[PDB]
Formats: C-alpha cells, sequence, structure tokens
C-alpha cells in the first residue's frame, strides 16, 4: 500500500499561496529524465515554456496532480510513474514499459 505514484520535491521556493487554478493555462519549463537520468523531453532545450490547461487532459495525471502542489515560482521535481505517466504499453522507443520517469517543471506564470 505505497498509494499516490507522483513524488514531488520542492527545490525553489515560490510565492507559496498562488496555486494553479483548473480551467486556466499553466506556463511551465519542464525536463524529461529516465530512471537513470537519460533525457527524452525537454522545454527549455528549444528555449521554450510549456502551457497548458488543467482538467483537460492535456497532459498527464502525474503532471495535474503534481503540478498543483507547487505555488508560482517554485521549481519542484515531479516522480510519474508509467502507471500515471501513459499505462503499461506506453511510447515504442522512447518510454518503455513498467518504467518510471522524472520531470522538473518550474511556475513561471499563469494564464
Amino acid at each position: 500500500g505505497p498509494s499516490m505514484g507522483v513524488q514531488v520535491e520542492t527545490i525553489s521556493p515560490g510565492d507559496g499561496r498562488t496555486f494553479p487554478k483548473r480551467g486556466q493555462t499553466c506556463v511551465v519549463h519542464y525536463t524529461g529524465m529516465l530512471e537513470d537520468g537519460k533525457k527524452f523531453d525537454s522545454s527549455r532545450d528549444r528555449n521554450k515554456p510549456f502551457k497548458f490547461m488543467l482538467g483537460k487532459q492535456e497532459v498527464i495525471r502525474g503532471w495535474e496532480e503534481g503540478v498543483a502542489q507547487m505555488s508560482v515560482g517554485q521549481r519542484a521535481k515531479l516522480t510519474i510513474s508509467p502507471d500515471y505517466a501513459y499505462g503499461a504499453t506506453g511510447h515504442p522507443g522512447i518510454i518503455p514499459p513498467h518504467a518510471t520517469l522524472v520531470f522538473d517543471v518550474e511556475l513561471l506564470k499563469l494564464e
């Protein structure tokens, strides 16, 4: 009984009173790295932040439940599992089956 497959760790404290609401877009920079630390997709590498809407399901479950735990100006690392990321199949070549992923997002601003 571990409960919840998403672990977020605060690295840089932001506002602490400004969390992203459901329905609005969230501008944040992420970094996807395998369990070993091998990158597979970063938003900052292309010099462009990632904007998404909460509750719209435009992103992964571990992101909607994890990003909502941080406040504007906060930098935390979210641990996503193959159950919260894609499933038991995943994406062939980049995301293998039964594999844990690591993503580092930073709360820049809200739209």
